[PDB]
């Protein structure tokens, strides 16, 4: 649901996070724990942290903050990149070409057929099952954008 | 979703596709158009081709097959890399840490507050709206993985 400009805005502020990932992560976890103490109960390794001051002093709360924001930064970058790639394809296939999801199923079946035909050795039952699932995820991704665009696929 | 091995099987067969992307593209569209002749009617430049032999001689069809498989390969590779990060997070937060979606909402609130507090210049109302949508996409992705695992979240 984000424009390329909106994802640039998300990644722009994320650059500022990366300038001090530990400080940001410490501040996020302390905001979370102080506002919603029930969340701190989920962290058995932080049972010794009672006060804001103990939280601020904690070497491991700060290290965990880095772990959380490092993971979330990677996820946001990869989501921005996927969207910029998928959105125009979904746009053209909904609005210009008007390709039903059934037709995307036909081409998916055609891809599996050609890979089985050309690579029987390296495309056995397990690999064919993997590709079958991956192509269904792709179709589902397109189908979700078709519904956002109001196109009945 | 795919297991880690299933994603690697997809990447491995896609390397074979890329080693002869022209031939794979041709064979995929020929299979689509022969199995499902209604699909050919979408392609102004091809809809006149009757036989596999004619389809194979069409430089236009060959060109298009390469465009299709290039686009799909990028989508598959990006999904594989993204799922490598999201799958294990969802798995640990469902089955080991038992983190409800409403606590990912709490930490999202904290992230948005901390960014606004530290970086007001890079976190105006529009950039805040973008980051709010982006963290909602992250939580919905985790929610969908939670539903797959049967974790109420
Ligand atoms: C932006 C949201 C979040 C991200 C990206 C995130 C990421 C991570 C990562 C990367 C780890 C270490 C690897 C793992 O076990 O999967 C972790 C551990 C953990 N997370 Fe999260 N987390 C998030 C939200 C939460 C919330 C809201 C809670 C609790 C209320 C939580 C509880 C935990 C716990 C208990 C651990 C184990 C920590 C330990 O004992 O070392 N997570 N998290
Ligand atoms: C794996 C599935 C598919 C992929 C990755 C894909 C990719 C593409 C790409 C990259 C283009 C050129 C850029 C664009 O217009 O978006 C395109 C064009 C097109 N696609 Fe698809 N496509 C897929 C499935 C289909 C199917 C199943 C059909 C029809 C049955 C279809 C019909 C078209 C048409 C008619 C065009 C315009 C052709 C032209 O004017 O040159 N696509 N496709
Ligand atoms: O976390
Ligand atoms: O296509």
């Amino acid at each position: 649901g984000l424009s390329d400009g909106e994802w640039q805005q998300v990644l722009n502020v994320w650059g500022k996070v990366e300038a001090d990932i530990a400080g940001h992560g410490q501040e996020v976890l302390i905001r979370l724990f102080t506002g919603h103490p029930e969340t701190l109960e989920k962290f058995d390794k932080f049972k010794h942290l009672k006060t804001e001051a103990e939280m601020k002093a904690s070497e491991d709360l700060k290290k965990h903050g880095t772990v959380v924001l490092t993971a979330l930064g990677g996820i946001l970058k990869h989501k921005a990149h996927a969207e910029a790639e998928l959105k125009p394809l979904a746009q053209s296939h909904a609005t210009k070409h008007k390709i039903p999801i059934k037709y995307l199923e036909f081409i998916s079946d055609a891809i599996i057929h050609v890979l089985h035909s050309k690579h029987p050795g390296d495309f056995g039952a397990d690999a064919q099952g993997a590709m079958t699932k991956a192509l269904e995820l792709f179709r589902n991704d397109i189908a979700a954008k078709y519904k956002e665009l109001g196109f009945q696929g």
